[PDB]
C-alpha cells in the first residue's frame, strides 16, 4: 500500500469526501478519529473501536512519552502492536499537551522540540506524524499570535527537516503541519504560506477548538482552510461536537478528533438524531427504548435506555462501555452520512435535515 | 427443555460432572457463575461472558430489589431481558446480603420474608430461586447456630410453599434450599433432614466462606456434603477461589459463584496457573507476554502484561475490562478443566498437578 495518498473523490461546496491511503490501511474521509490518549479508546477494545467504524485513532506524543514512554513503547513493538491497533495511528505532536497539562529550541516542562517531538512519534511508529507546535493560547493578540505561529512555522520546517532525516519515518509515515495565527486571517494565510512552502503531506488547523465559539471557529475555518493546498486533507484538530463536525466538513475539512464522544459517554450523555441525551435521567428509568431509535450499533441492538440508565446511575464500568460504544459508534454513522451525502451530492440536505432533527 | 434436570454423568470419589437441564439452557456441573450483582457481571458485556464459558450467571434479590427493584425488572420484561443474558440466572434470595450490606416472619432492613423473597425471584425471572435464609455468622454457638438454622429450616418450608404457590414459578424455575448449621456436624444433619424432608431441586451450603479458613471450610464440607441429597446438585455459595473450588469439587460440590474472579480482576490480579499476579508490578512494565502462557482467552491472545500493566496502572477502564474476562475466563478453563478430568477419572492427578504448580 502506499506511504500516504489522498485522493478526493466527490466535492460539494468545499467539502471534499474521499481516501487517505496509508500503509496501514485506508482513511475515510471526513474522518473521525477516537480520541486514544493512554495506548487506549477509553473503555473500548480497539476491535471494538473498528467495528463502530473508526479508520483511524489518534493518539498523544506527550501522554506516551511520559506513560509508558517512548523508547519503551518501541521497544515493545511500537504503538500498534502494544494497544492492540493495527491501523493508521495519527499521533499530536506534543504542543498542545504540554500546554493545557503541564524557548527557540524547544519547550522544557515538568524537554520537548521539533526534533525530539518527531524523534518520539517515530519511536511511537506513528503513521501520521504531527509537526511540533505552539498551540496558539486565545485569545492573543495579532504580535504575539504572530510570534507564536512563526515560531510555529521555524518548528515546521524543524520537524520537515527531522522526519525527513529518519529514513524509515520519511518512507513509512506522514507528517502533517500545523496552521496556526490564532483568528487572525493575515497570520493564517502567512502560516498556510510558510507551510505549503516548506510542504507537508496534510494541513491541520490548529489553535481552535479553543473555547471561541462555534461561530468564531467556523469564520476562521471559512478563511483559513481554503488557504491550505486544495489537494491534501486538512485537518480541524480537537473538534467534534457533532454540530461542529458538520459545518467543519461544510468548510472543507477532511479530519477530526475528540474527547466527547468517549469522555460525555462515560459521563451519562448518549448522542442521538434528536440531539444528546442525559440517559441518568429517570425519565429513562423505565425507557426500554434504545439509546437512540435508528443506531445499528451493538449497544442499540441489544440494550434499553433503563438498563444502561441503571447502570449509568450504579457506576457499573459496562454502562461506560455501551455508552462509549454507542457514542463512537453515533460519531462514525455521522461521518459515514456526511461522506455518503457529500458522495451523493446531498450533503447541504443532510446537513439541515441534521440540524433541523438533532436540535 | 426441561425445568430442572440434573444429571450426573461422571463420578471421581464424591466429585460429579453432569449437567444441569433448565429451560434457559445447560449448566455444565461443576460450575463456576460469574457473578452479576447489579443486573451485570462487572466490565463484562453478557457475550463476553458467555465466551468465557459460563452458562449460568449469578444475581442478588437483595440488590435488585432496591435497585432497580423487582416489580421493576418485572414490568421490564424480567432480569434477563433487562442486562442482555438469556441463560439460566440464578438469584440469592437475599438472606446473606440483607446481613452484610444492611424476626419469624422475616427480616425488616433498611422487610424481607420468604414469601416475599421468593415473590422477588419470581418478578426478576429467576431460573433458579434460592430459598430465603438467615445466613450463620461465624463464629457462633451451637445453641446460635441451631436456633438460627431453623428459622431457616422453617423459612424453607415456607419458601417451598410460596414457591409452589405461585404456578408459573412452579412450572418454569427451580427452588435451591440452604443447608444452615455452622460448623457444626449434627446442626448440618438436622438441616439436611429438613431440607430434605421438604424437598428441593438442588441443596446449597450456606454458611461457608465466613472467614472460616480453607482448612474449616473443607473440614465442613467433609461432613456436610454427604448429607444432602446426592442426585441433586450441591451449591457452595460465594466459594471461588481456584484452590478452593477444586478442594469444594473433591467434596461433592457442583455449583459455585465468586466475586473473587471479577473484583480482584479489577484491582490488578490476574489468576494464571502458576497462581495469580498483580499486574500493576513494575516486573510487568516490559513483559510482553500475556497474562498467562495457556491461558485461551481472547486478552491472552492479543495483548501483553506490559499493555494490560500500563491500563492498569493508569486507572484504564480497558484495564478493568481485559483483566476481568481474562480472570473469568481463567475460571471457567478451571471448572472445564475440572469436568473433563473427573469425566476422564483423572481429576485426582489434575487437582494435584493444579496444586503443584499454582503454589
Ligand atoms: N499540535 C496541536 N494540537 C492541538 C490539539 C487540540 N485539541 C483541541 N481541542 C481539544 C478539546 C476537546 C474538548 C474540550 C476542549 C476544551 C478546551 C480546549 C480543547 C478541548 N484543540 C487543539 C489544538 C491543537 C493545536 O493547535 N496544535
Ligand atoms: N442465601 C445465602 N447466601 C449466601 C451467600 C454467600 N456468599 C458467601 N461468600 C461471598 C464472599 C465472597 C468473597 C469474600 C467474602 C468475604 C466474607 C464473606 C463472604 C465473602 N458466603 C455466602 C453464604 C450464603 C448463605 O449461607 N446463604
Ligand atoms: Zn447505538
Ligand atoms: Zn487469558
Amino acid at each position: 500500500r502506499p506511504r500516504f495518498s489522498f485522493s478526493i473523490a466527490a466535492r460539494e461546496g468545499k467539502a471534499r469526501t474521499g481516501t487517505i491511503e496509508m500503509k496501514r490501511g485506508v482513511i475515510r474521509t471526513p474522518a473521525f478519529m477516537p480520541v486514544g490518549t493512554a495506548a487506549t479508546v477509553k473503555a473500548l477494545k480497539p476491535e471494538t473501536v473498528r467495528a463502530t467504524g473508526a479508520d483511524i485513532i489518534l493518539g498523544n506524543t506527550y501522554h506516551l512519552m511520559l506513560r509508558p514512554g517512548a523508547e519503551r513503547i518501541a521497544k515493545l513493538g511500537g504503538l500498534h502492536s502494544f494497544m492492540g491497533w493495527d491501523r493508521p495511528i495519527l499521533t499530536d505532536s506534543g504542543g498542545y499537551q504540554v500546554m493545557s497539562l503541564s524557548s527557540e529550541e524547544g519547550v522544557t516542562f515538568k524537554m520537548l522540540s521539533p526534533e525530539r517531538s518527531i524523534e518520539i512519534q517515530h519511536l511511537l511508529g506513528s503513521d501520521i506524524v504531527m509537526a511540533f507546535d505552539e498551540c496558539t493560547p486565545y485569545p492573543a493578540t495579532p504580535s504575539r499570535a504572530a510570534s507564536s505561529m512563526e515560531r510555529s512555522m521555524r518548528w515546521a520546517k524543524r520537524s520537515r527537516d527531522a522526519f525527513d532525516s529518519r529514513k524509515e519515518q520519511a518512507e513509512n509515515a506522514a507528517l502533517f503541519g500545523i496552521q496556526q495565527g490564532s483568528v487572525f486571517e493575515n497570520l493564517r494565510q502567512q502560516s498556510a504560506d510558510a507551510l505549503a512552502e516548506i510542504g507537508f503531506d496534510g494541513y491541520a488547523v490548529g489553535g481552535l477548538a479553543v473555547g471561541e465559539g462555534q461561530d468564531e471557529m467556523f469564520r476562521v475555518l471559512d478563511f483559513s482552510v481554503p488557504m491550505l493546498p486544495d489537494d491534501k486533507p486538512h485537518y480541524l484538530m480537537g473538534v467534534g461536537k457533532p454540530d461542529d463536525i458538520v459545518g467543519a466538513v461544510e468548510r472543507g475539512i477532511d479530519m477530526f478528533d475528540c474527547v466527547l464522544p468517549t469522555r460525555s459517554g462515560r459521563n451519562g450523555q448518549a448522542f442521538t438524531w434528536d440531539g444528546p441525551i442525559n440517559i441518568r435521567n429517570a425519565r429513562f428509568s423505565e425507557d426500554l427504548k434504545p439509546l437512540d431509535s435508528e443506531c445499528h450499533c451493538a449497544v442499540c441492538q441489544k440494550w434499553s435506555r433503563a438498563y444502561i440508565h441503571h447502570l449509568i446511575r450504579a457506576g457499573e464500568i459496562l454502562g461506560a462501555m455501551l455508552m462509549t460504544e454507542h457514542n463512537i459508534a453515533f460519531y462514525q454513522q455521522l461521518m459515514q452520512k456526511i461522506r455518503d451525502s457529500i458522495s451523493e451530492g446531498r450533503f447541504s440536505q443532510f446537513a439541515q435535515d441534521f440540524r433541523a432533527r438533532y436540535f
